[PDB]
């Protein structure tokens, strides 16, 4: 719909675009990309350039696969940043086997397929609003990231002010031109700390403005003299970076969650959908939080998810639902993290949607009190699960569910669990700063 | 044709040439040039223009012996990079003895004599689409190159964002106003390793191309205050840069490797041009990786073609055949390294190719199961070789075979050994760091 070929092509030629940055993203969730001069267009759009799709795979790619890239023309974008001879333009683009299926092992395809399931059951669309934190860094004259921080704010304070800084600032009107849709942002509660909300938006077109965001984002910082980075817990003792995800289902373009009637305002949809999250929530979280480090932010303090339940609003609570109901009815999981993979966490997070409304699943009662204040014994009365405290707990979880490890296909799947495998396996041989300071004295 | 000598004459004129140079390849591929003032342009195109040849011996060169300058107007080309006064011109010229005959010590000319041959045999043009490799380092106070690579990118990645640097991009865009067809590009499997592909041509026309990408390339990288080298492997334990070659024989401007009537639609020409590559295979390695260095990088583990046969996807064959077919049915030969110079590299892959078509060898067991996979004698079982390890092992090899030899010629075949048999030499008398780290204490 958005744009056709004729746009297309005319908006090349009228704006001078003069180098084609085919964009994709592997499954650790990086910015894959192969760039071809404007002057090879023509092949591209016919859906001809041939790239090793072994890439996909990450570090743990073997042989190589010759495989297809098929653009989406309703991606189009023309880069503000000029090149000394023109200016740069962007595709994203899926994946297809050398004959004609698409690559099972595309991120984004396999968004598409629990997508096309989930109107097999019979909903529209399946909304997303994200609340993708970051950090801003210094950097020494070598373009060496440091560990200082662009200021000392805090949450929701005036970051750097309107004569100097304000990465922030720029980075939302470098994106507004793009033809963006940003809801507000605030100096978030670390120190260089900060956030951008989105406006909501189908799944796949909101998965690529999660993408396209974290590159404008590390782009506009650099540009100012800084590092940016979605890393969960950058420093220890301070705030992590968390990514929350507004959740909501529509059908025939109304909103599903929503119920007058019924208890809080919540169908047996928008209720039952909650039951499945819930369930499947412990197992998950390994792909929603692909990395070692998560795991330091999703420790009890901070404010951020330690334990599987949903309130009216708790202190950290899991799965929040916020005071808006009818249209902007929506459900907030907040242990999704920018280094999430936006195409498996939309994924995923539609799956356990899913398997709750099919096997019409019983929503647990949702506690309302201070999660965090509960004993360690008062924890099990009430069945408050804690989650996964490391990548491999993570990641036994997931490996068993049936129905994750159905969410992602054979491919996606059993790769995943080997890059994960071997990350892993460097966290628990090395030997850090601390193993060292802790044991060679006192021992 | 491209250009008659009233054509350049023109562009010379109205684009304010006031330097050119006379530009060609030593024996070890690297670039040489006499350069003269515009106001000398009609001696050059009257083929008048003398030099000392035996500067084509590298350092090898004892004697000084008067030589002449063609220039093939096919490849006059402005530089877009001016000078104080006005632009600046070139020509690749060919080598001439006092006496109006080619000498057969020109590199370029033995590619030209080695296409000749495949006239007599029967075919029309022998096409070519490099995969050339390169690392930026950048530069210290002195403008001397560092170890530091020019950024932290890894397969596939958006290299540089568009804002900052960029050498890539820039060197793509660059190439391309000068009448270069790129094909695409991306970043290569190490920080600060990058590819930049090319549309198949000619040989000759490829391998001219292929020496001025690496001029523009490293022009390009010193301005932007960076070291583009194209070193096999600069840094032990990190993947290093090689430069596959896919290449084609064609007769009667049609694809004669293509045939739905074969053996993986592999006309009975294409079987027995691998046929002789194969035959020749350990022959020709001390010519395509022609340096000391050459051979770090055929260790095994950082993915490369350690091991010789040809299949349909594996861990680093010798021998490929890419999925693409119909015209696009080539033999990819993936040892080729960056340090090999082209015209004496496609003499050798020519007269294989030449040499199991017409000596109707017989193509062996594509070994369609991953070798790299097999030991030393459960490699054995097949009928598979390592290449040499050393440079000392390939070029007793390389002299030990018959058309090798005859593919190079007497001139070119003698000096190149000669110069060969001497870097080993200094580095077999070197005593490096290692041998200290490792004996001097130890013994
Ligand atoms: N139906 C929905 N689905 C997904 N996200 C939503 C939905 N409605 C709102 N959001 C998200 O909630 C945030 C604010 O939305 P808004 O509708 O203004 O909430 P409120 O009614 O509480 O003011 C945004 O970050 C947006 O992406
Ligand atoms: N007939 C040919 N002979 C030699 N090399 C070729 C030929 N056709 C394509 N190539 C090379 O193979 C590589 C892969 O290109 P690709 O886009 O897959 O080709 P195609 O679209 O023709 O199948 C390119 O770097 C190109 O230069
Ligand atoms: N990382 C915390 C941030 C706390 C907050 O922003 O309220 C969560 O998630
Ligand atoms: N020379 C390496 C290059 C690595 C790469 O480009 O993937 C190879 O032959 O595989
Ligand atoms: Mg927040
Ligand atoms: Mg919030
Ligand atoms: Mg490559
Ligand atoms: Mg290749």
């Amino acid at each position: 719909a958005k744009y056709t070929r004729e746009d297309i092509e005319k908006l090349v030629k009228e704006e001078n675009v003069k180098y084609i940055r085919l964009q994709f993203t592997d499954i650790l969730g990086t910015i894959k990309n192969v760039e071809i001069p404007v002057s090879q267009l023509g092949k591209a759009l016919d859906n001809k350039v041939m790239f090793d799709g072994s890439s996909i795979e990450g570090f743990v790619r073997i042989e190589e696969s010759d495989m297809y890239l098929y653009p989406d023309l309703n991606t189009f974008v023309i880069f503000p940043w000029t090149a000394e001879k023109g200016k740069v333009a962007r595709f994203i683009c899926d994946i297809y086997n050398p004959d004609g299926t698409p690559f099972e092992g595309d991120p984004r395809n396999n968004l598409k397929r629990i997508l096309k399931e989930m109107e097999d059951l019979g909903f529209s669309d399946f909304n997303l609003g994200p609340e993708p934190e970051f950090f801003l860094f210094k950097l020494d004259e070598k373009g060496e990231p440091t560990l200082e921080l662009n200021d000392k704010g805090g949450y929701f304070d005036l970051a750097p002010t309107d004569l100097g800084e304000n990465c922030r600032r720029d980075i939302v009107l470098e994106l507004e031109e793009m033809g963006f849709e940003i809801e507000a942002s605030h100096h978030e509660v670390a120190p260089g700390q900060h956030e951008i909300d989105f406006k909501y938006a189908g799944a796949v077109r909101s998965c690529d403005d999660i993408q396209t965001f974290k590159l404008v984002v590390k782009t506009i910082a650099r540009k100012h003299g800084l590092h940016a980075t979605f890393m969960p817990k950058p420093l220890f003792g301070v705030n992590g970076s968390g990514m929350h995800c507004n959740l909501s289902l529509f059908k025939n373009g109304v909103n599903a969650f929503f119920d007058e009637n019924a208890d809080l305002q919540l169908s047996e949809t928008a209720k039952h959908f909650i039951a499945g999250i819930v369930k499947h929530a412990t197992s998950f979280t390994a792909v929603t939080n692909p990395t070692v480090n998560s795991y330091k932010r999703l420790v009890p303090g901070y404010e951020a998810p330690c334990y599987v339940a949903w309130s009216a609003q708790n202190r950290s609570p899991l799965i929040r639902i916020p005071a808006s109901r009818g249209i902007s009815t929506r459900v907030e999981v907040r242990s999704v993290d920018p280094a999430a993979n936006p195409y498996l966490a939309l994924s995923v997070l539609l799956a356990a949607g899913l398997d709750g409304i099919k096997n019409k699943l019983e929503a647990p009662a949702p506690i309302d009190r201070n999660i965090y204040v509960m004993s360690k014994e008062e924890r099990m009365e009430n069945g408050i699960v804690d989650l996964p405290a490391t990548l491999a707990e993570a990641l036994e979880e997931f490996k068993s569910n049936e129905v994750m490890v159905k969410a992602l296909g054979e491919h996606l799947f059993e790769h995943f669990i080997e890059a994960k495998e071997i990350e892993w396996d460097m966290f628990r041989t090395q030997v850090h700063p601390w193993e060292r300071e802790q044991y060679m004295s006192q021992y």
